[PDB]
């Protein structure tokens, strides 16, 4: 493999880390490929479901428990510390939340959480490779609670970064809340890639093409499918009761991807920078609850 970067991995990766059975596990945990016989079973549908007031309870739950584990990983972030060593603690704070994280064994991913640094555009896995002064790195969190899921993510600087930094980052946080701030009911799912697309773009940015946001519940991903560039194709409008995901994915070169030989790192081809952001919502009545919000301060982390 002709690596796009200068990025690598570094190996070998620790065993995988057990959960105890006392927490509750999705049906993939034990399904020896990591498949999701519930996804499967849907797969085939545009319809997206309804959530019942149980189910918004459940989801709010579970979005709260996640915030809180990703700001476990925020104050870990500091040049030297492995991506490994987040991942451990992030595994921890789950459990102690009496929690899955619904990464590990999904599909056979190996870790509890994705790690993406520099050129690795998402699904990044953790490893031993410390963090460099100056690097950029997303932690993408999923938690699974009482048959729920939730799932956020944000990109962290490490010690001081460089004014191309900050403006990927700033920028590709701009986008997913100019996404957000259109929803509520009505809207086509189709529109927010337009949105992202506009800010991207004006500021001399791409948009991943290859990934998306997704529906989120009782599944990890479902309908719908939430593309963040202009004129998808995406099916659906919004409606009170929906749950989903908006994650896009911005680059500082060119927007094409491609996988690393373990199957996940996604990166960019050309080697040049990516930063995501993401968050759960529910549309409500009138507009959309934030589910993996901060309710205790105004600021994403790379700006507190
Ligand atoms: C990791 C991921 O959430 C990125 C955005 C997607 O396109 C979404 O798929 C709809 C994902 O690719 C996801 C949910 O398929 C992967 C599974 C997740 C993990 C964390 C290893
Ligand atoms: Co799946
Ligand atoms: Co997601
Ligand atoms: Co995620
Ligand atoms: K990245």
């Amino acid at each position: 493999y002709r690596y796009t970067g200068k990025l690598r991995p570094h190996y070998p990766l620790m065993p995988t880390r057990p959960v105890p059975s006392y927490i509750q596990r999705p049906d993939y945990a034990d399904h020896p490929l990591g498949m999701s016989e519930s996804e499967q079973a849907l797969k085939g549908t545009s319809q997206i479901k309804l959530l019942s007031s149980e189910d918004i309870e459940g989801m709010r739950l579970v979005c709260r428990l996640a915030r809180e584990v990703l700001d476990v990983a925020a104050g870990m972030i500091k040049p030297g510390v492995t991506t490994e060593e987040i991942d451990h603690a992030v595994h921890l704070a789950c459990i102690a939340r009496n929690c899955y994280p619904s990464p590990l064994n999904y599909y056979n991913f190996p870790k509890s959480c994705c790690t993406s640094v520099n050129e690795v555009i998402c699904h990044g896995i953790p490893d031993r490779r410390p963090l460099q002064e100056g690097d950029i790195v997303n932690v993408d969190i999923t938690l699974y609670r009482n048959g729920y899921h939730g799932d956020l993510n944000e990109t962290f600087f490490v010690g001081e970064v460089d004014d191309g930094a900050r403006k990927l980052v700033q920028t590709t946080y701009e986008c997913l809340m100019q996404a957000i701030d259109a929803v509520k009911p009505g809207v086509r799912y189709r529109e927010l890639g337009n949105i992202i697309q506009k800010h991207a773009q004006a500021n001399g940015f791409s948009v991943v093409r290859s990934y998306c946001g997704h529906g989120i519940h009782k599944l990890f991903h479902t309908a719908p499918n939430v593309p963040h560039y202009a004129k998808n194709k995406a099916v659906g409008v919004m409606k009170s009761g929906h749950v989903f995901t908006i994650e896009p994915m911005i680059c500082e070169g060119g927007w094409q991807d491609e996988t690393w030989p373990d199957g996940w790192t996604a990166v960019t081809r050309d080697g040049k920078r990516s930063a995501q952001f993401e968050h759960t919502l529910l549309v409500t009545d009138t507009g959309c609850e934030i589910l993996t919000r901060r309710l205790d301060s105004a600021r994403p982390h790379f700006m507190s």
